[PDB]
DNA sequence: TGCGACGGTCTGACGCTCTACACAGTGCCAGGGGGAGATAAACGAACGCTGAACGCTCCGG
């Protein structure tokens, strides 16, 4: 609320895509219109051609006379948005005139970069606040209810990036000494994510430093059984190494 | 026709890499035809809301 500048236009892509003019929300429109807006936004104001926009929205099988569909989608964007924010260059469209902090993806990138810089500088409270601000950006699943293979690719990429953000965040939480909340939320996540090995290693190191051991090795046994049932292979050697060093009761982690 | 000579025509002028680069002085606008992009509407489609309605276990007086 402290950065609510007058005349500032804010866009939301990390969840359901939305447009905010000075605090009031705009009617984005149809799901394909929303996906076109997302495709034009994530390129950081780079000119995307109409054929590439068609490929991003629809993929391999477009209808024959539906370039005018993208034309009227862009016209509806220019209706909803400013006349000058969306510019037409070389037959394509680009969302220009965006100030800093306008796009939530760029804000997340800057927050992650600042968190990494503070990790390099060793500042725990500052990077903790930066990651707290970062996690308060996306609401629910990214790109909710939009079609297209580009939308699917962005969805899975940003979900994976959020997974690594949670991994780094909670590894730092185990570094600073936050046991209870970490154990609870990682139990919830591994209930949601059954085959994510990194989060389960985080559960192992968290429970080893929290005074709880039985459910830790129970989760580990379930992990090996499910990984053998669904894949037929052996888990990563780092998980076995950390479990072995847990078994010998090494006081370095404690 | 035989003669030299006069002349044009035509050809290549061993092999490779290490190296290896680019190329410069004199007109001007109006009228008209097409297709690129924005517009607002349109015919058809399926997308939702309406809970209703059928049937099940159900705790039960």
């Amino acid at each position: 609320a402290e950065e609510e500048e007058s005349g500032a236009l804010r866009f939301g892509v990390l969840g359901p895509v939305r447009a905010w003019r000075d605090g009031e929300t705009l009617a984005t429109g149809s799901p394909q219109q929303r996906a076109l807006l997302a495709a034009l936004l994530l390129r950081e104001g780079r000119t995307a051609t109409a054929g590439e926009l068609i490929d991003a929205l629809w993929g391999e099988e477009p209808p024959s006379q539906a370039l005018a569909a993208v034309r009227t989608y862009a016209s509806r964007l220019r209706k909803v948005l400013d006349p000058g924010v969306l510019v037409s260059e070389s037959g394509g469209y680009a969302v220009r005139g965006l100030a800093e902090g306008a796009l939530d993806l760029a804000r997340a990138q800057d927050l992650a970069s600042a968190a990494e810089k503070a990790r390099s500088a060793g500042d725990l409270c500052h990077a903790r606040d930066l990651l707290r601000r970062a996690l308060d950006l996306w609401d629910g699943e990214v790109l909710a209810g939009v079609p297209g293979p580009y939308a699917q690719t962005q969805r899975v990429r940003l979900g994976e990036w959020r997974l690594q953000l949670l991994e780094t965040r909670l590894d730092m939480d185990l570094d600073q000494g936050c046991h209870a909340e970490a154990v609870s939320e990682l139990t919830a996540l591994t209930a949601a994510h059954p085959l994510r090995e990194r989060l389960r290693e985080l559960l192992m190191l968290a429970l080893y430093r929290s005074g709880r051991q039985a459910e830790a090795l129970a989760v580990y046994a379930d992990t090996r059984r499910l990984l053998a049932d669904e894949l037929g292979v052996d888990p990563r050697p780092g998980l076995q190494e950390l479990q072995q060093r847990i078994l010998q009761a090494d006081p370095a982690l404690a």
